[PDB]
């Protein structure tokens, strides 16, 4: 008769994939580009260049769309370095 039911959140690893994908949403809409991932760069305090940026939507782009979503980010969270 609901004694224990649901916990809390607790130490998520691959299921807290989902908080991780808003913290690369601008906007939150959904899906990342290029140009949305721009400006999450400028977060660092390094040198960043246009090819950079490129590189991280090119191995994250699986539905050779060009953006990145819950789907492809948990491809490419699959073994990627
Ligand atoms: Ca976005
Ligand atoms: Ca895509």
């Amino acid at each position: 008769m609901v004694r224990c039911m649901k916990d809390d959140s607790k130490g998520k690893t691959e299921e807290e994939l989902s908080d991780l994908f808003r913290m690369f949403d601008k906007n939150a809409d959904g899906y990342i580009d290029l140009e949305e991932l721009k400006i999450m760069l400028q977060a660092t305090g390094e040198t960043i260049t246009e090819d950079d940026i490129e590189e991280l939507m090119k191995d994250g782009d699986k539905n050779n769309d060009g953006r990145i979503d819950y789907d492809e980010f948990l491809e490419f969270m699959k073994g990627v370095e």
